[PDB]
């Protein structure tokens, strides 16, 4: 058709990849994915069409609400007699005439109740909705007004809520309807258990294996069978062969029997020199149709990632390298006269139910022969008490083989403490179909666990699809849209661990992206920002294709953002190329020259901010745009806020564009800070952090939010009393007390957060202070390594200029904030551990092994008691 060719052009421009390149791939998994995923698209579109048009406005403008309607004490105490003061704005004439009506109402009022009170005091002389003044956020559901994050924050900050009445007809008429069309491209045996053979694989020859004859005599193929990074048997190598003729023609035998192969079994192989590795690759032993791979097949290998001292790379992704001009290794698997598939769930349930009756046969005498079969043995309360103690340890405490045998034995009891499932799963012998079949039935009826606990089951050491299917069940039952957005970074990353294109995790995330457009925005950009990475570009490219067909009109607004970013990349590439050594003035002349060409001049104005799509980026104030003093030439960009009420929120939107630095680390560290702030605010501990906008949009390219009215400590010094005098100066009179209080709280938060996270390299140019006293750190490149950090400059401010701070009462109140903030994060240690664990396959440099993560066990003292952990942080703080 004709409309389909335009839509494919729009999809291709958004992804940076022509749709026809997807059509060219003859891998049937690819084509099946492109068709089979389309039911998620129709379900999502139908969810947006049931109860139109309010259904599609919910989609485009979801409520921005907190997790729970309950308010902490320090929040409620902001509100005398449970009453909030809210200003409601109405425009009487089409000339944008302002009329404010101030209201005093209960915080739990639905937006309809706030419209009623506003319309009654409008007349003192069901057709409207509330909009946040200054940005495209709406209050469409019947949430308690205090539960919306904007209203909650206005209570938190002691700032005045500014809202606007707007008729429903206004918003609805500006939301175009979605005409999702199904595309022209959707319309297109013996079990393993009955095979008693040992596994053997044929390593025949290798091509494109050019390598320097210097320091190379012989080369050889190292293989290994793994299940999620743990070997199922011994690694078997091939025999050394000459470098000029890479032929082995060798069948390798492995200590594992075929019916015991787990579903997620993978062949991890590599080519190694003689005694270093050259290139690696992984193959799934089963395809996406549950078929034991049989026959000849060739694998294009991957270059060794810098830092890989091992010989195999079992955590790297699986599949052939798309660059077919790389080392290519040829393999052959046994055919067994028939198509071999993995047994049905009914066959597994039979074998497992059979296996439980074999237990009651064996009785108590036989139970002695195996420590893992302690089911028949009677269980003292010590056993129940040890299982409880095991279930309460962090996801990275070592589980001994005694404990693993102890866990398998009591699995019918572990169902009663479902939080122990992760450690239980780690106790299975995954190379025993007898045990695994029996674990499946446990997982089949396992009680749901918290989303924060289930996310662990999606990282790099739970590859089994039944384990991961249970994990998605949990998120799909308890994970709120708020928490989904909060954790979206990690949930996108764990898609890389998935063994196949079509899988329950991606169907979950895609459906939520296509029913919640705040989520779909960052879903898009987190995927788009890594299309340059060839290990996942095809995976994310196909997933982006299906998204762009069903997200609706927002595809047009996304392309609008993509070309904006693309012009900024091209323009900054030309600066780093042709004017990199010129003065900043010569660079600015060239910048203003390039920016005033007509094609560029609208590509970058009249689009939505990728940092926050509620923010509209109107006209560009070139007079306020500058190349920044930093290296890599950051662009200070300034747009007009075209909103009618821009003066009540922010009149200019200031964003830094940075080309050259990997921003994934800043984006992650600020996520952790935001979550830590959320934990502290829920426990009534008002420690004000500033998790500040930072989005990676591509390979060492991204956007950074500007916080206004802030200065670095180094500039403020331009005496240890110097900082405090600046704060006294900026904050005279009654403001002094609130300002000192704001600095002490923000300092406590960042002291604790930087200590826990091992945030080193902190100097007076990495710590800024706002005019209202808000301290906050910056440039989070390095992290997880450093001791507790408190300069004398900070302490003088806390004690309001006193000589000894330890002596004053304010330092006592400062410490209790830290100890409480420290113990609050420690009580949520599993959350942060799992979040970092999910980031291991990301390819991020500073999160590549569990050794990198072990440092938060040390700073949080998880192997000690909450007493002795507090004393450790008692000491770490007084060490100054």
């Amino acid at each position: 058709n004709r409309e389909e060719k335009i839509l494919n052009r729009e999809i291709g421009f958004a992804i940076g990849m022509p749709v026809c390149e997807f059509d060219m791939v003859k891998d049937p998994e690819v084509q099946d994915f492109r068709r089979n995923i389309l039911n998620v698209c129709k379900e999502a579109v139908d969810l947006r069409d049931l109860n139109s048009p309010h259904s599609r406005a919910m989609y485009v403008y979801p409520p921005n609400v907190e997790s729970s309607p309950e308010l902490p004490k320090h929040i409620y105490n902001k509100l005398d007699k449970g009453q909030i003061i809210v200003v409601i704005w109405v425009i009487v004439s089409p000339n944008n005439d302002k009329q404010k009506y101030t209201l005093k109402i209960n915080h739990d009022c639905v937006p309809e109740q706030v419209i009623a009170e506003a319309i009654r005091k409008k007349t003192r002389s069901g057709k409207y909705i509330l909009k946040v003044c200054g940005c495209d956020e709406y209050f469409l559901e019947k949430y308690p007004l205090s539960q919306y994050k904007y209203i909650r924050s206005c209570i938190m900050l002691g700032r005045m809520p500014n809202l606007m009445l707007m008729a429903k007809e206004s918003l609805y008429s500006q939301l175009p309807m979605d005409c999702f069309t199904m595309p022209s491209y959707s319309r297109r045996t013996k079990s393993l258990w009955v095979i008693n053979s040992a596994l053997r694989i044929k390593i025949l020859c290798a091509t494109y294996v050019n390598v320097n004859i210097r320091d190379i005599d012989k080369i050889y193929v190292r293989t290994g069978i793994y299940h999620g990074g743990e070997p199922l048997c011994d690694n078997v190598n091939t025999q050394r062969v000459p470098c000029s003729n890479p032929r082995w023609n060798e069948w390798l035998n492995y200590d594992i029997y075929i019916p015991d192969l787990p579903r997620a079994a993978r062949l991890c192989l590599s080519i190694c020199s003689v005694h270093c590795p050259l290139a690696w690759g992984n193959i799934n032993l089963f395809d996406y149709t549950d078929t034991l791979v049989s026959g000849k097949m060739a694998l294009n290998l991957w270059p060794v990632p810098h830092g890989l001292e091992d010989l195999l790379n079992p955590i790297g992704v699986t599949g052939s390298n798309p660059n077919k001009e790389t080392p290519c290794l040829e393999l052959e698997f046994d055919w067994f006269s028939s198509v071999v598939k993995f047994p049905d769930m009914s066959v597994i349930e039979e074998h497992a139910n059979w296996s439980v009756s074999r237990e009651a046969g064996f009785s108590y005498s036989h139970a002695g022969l195996s420590n893992r079969l302690a089911r028949d043995n009677e269980l003292r309360e010590n056993d129940k008490e040890q299982l409880k103690a095991i279930s309460t340890r962090d996801p990275l405490s070592e589980i001994t083989e005694q404990e693993k045998d102890f866990l398998w034995s009591h699995r019918h009891y572990c169902v009663t403490i479902p939080e122990i499932l992760p450690k239980l799963l780690l106790s299975v012998k995954w190379n025993s179909r007898d045990e695994v079949a029996q674990m499946y039935c446990l997982v089949k009826d396992w009680p749901p666990i918290k989303p924060e606990q289930a996310m662990e089951l999606l990282d790099c050491n739970y590859p089994d699809p039944m384990v991961r299917g249970f994990a998605v069940r949990c998120l799909e039952k308890y994970l709120t849209d708020d928490k989904l957005s909060q954790y979206l970074i990690q949930l996108v990353q764990v898609l890389k661990y998935e063994q196949y294109l079509d899988n329950l995790l991606v169907r979950f995330l895609l459906k939520k992206a296509l029913t919640n457009q705040r989520i779909g925005h960052f879903f898009f950009w987190h995927l788009k920002s890594e299309m340059h990475n060839k290990t996942v570009s095809q995976r994310f490219g196909l997933l982006l294709e299906s998204y762009c067909r069903a997200c609706g009109m927002y595809l047009k607004h996304l392309n609008r953002q993509v070309e904006a970013m693309e012009k900024l990349i091209n323009l900054t590439d030309i600066l780093k190329q042709e004017k990199k050594d010129e003065t900043q003035k010569v660079q600015m002349k060239f910048l203003v020259e390039q920016m005033r060409r007509p094609d560029f001049m609208d590509a970058l104005q009249g689009f939505l901010s990728p940092l926050n799509p509620a923010h509209q980026l109107g006209n560009l104030r070139l007079e306020e745009c500058r190349i920044m003093s930093s290296a890599k030439r950051p662009l200070w960009l300034n747009w007009e806020n075209p909103d009618i009420m821009s003066e009540l929120l922010f009149q200019n939107n200031e964003i830094i564009f940075k080309n050259g630095d990997d921003l994934r680390q800043d984006m992650l560290t600020l996520q952790i800070i935001r979550i830590m702030e959320n934990i502290w605010q829920n426990q009534g501990l008002d420690l004000r952090m500033l998790p500040y906008g930072c989005l990676s949009i591509g390979d060492c390219v991204g956007l950074i939010e500007v916080v206004r009215n802030s200065h670095t400590i180094m500039q403020i010094q331009c005496n240890s009393h110097t900082l405090h005098q600046w704060l006294k100066d900026k904050n005279k009179g009654e403001i002094y007390d609130a300002a000192i209080d704001l600095f002490t709280r923000s300092c406590a938060g960042y002291c604790v957060a930087t200590f826990i996270l091992g945030i080193g390299d902190r100097h007076n140019s990495n710590i800024m202070v706002k005019d209202d006293g808000q301290l906050f750190h910056i440039d989070f490149g390095h992290f997880l390594d450093v001791p507790f950090v408190l300069t004398q400059d900070f302490l003088i401010v806390i004690s309001k200029g006193a000589q000894e701070c330890t002596k004053t009462r304010e330092f006592e109140r400062f410490q209790e904030m830290c100890y409480k903030a420290y113990l609050a994060i420690r009580q949520h240690a599993n959350l942060f551990i799992n979040l970092f664990s999910m980031m291991l396959g990301s390819g991020m440099p500073e999160l590549q092994s569990f050794d990198d993560i072990a440092y938060i066990r040390k700073t949080l003292a998880l192997d000690k008691t909450e007493q002795e952990a507090l004393e450790y942080f008692m000491k770490q703080m007084n060490d100054a």
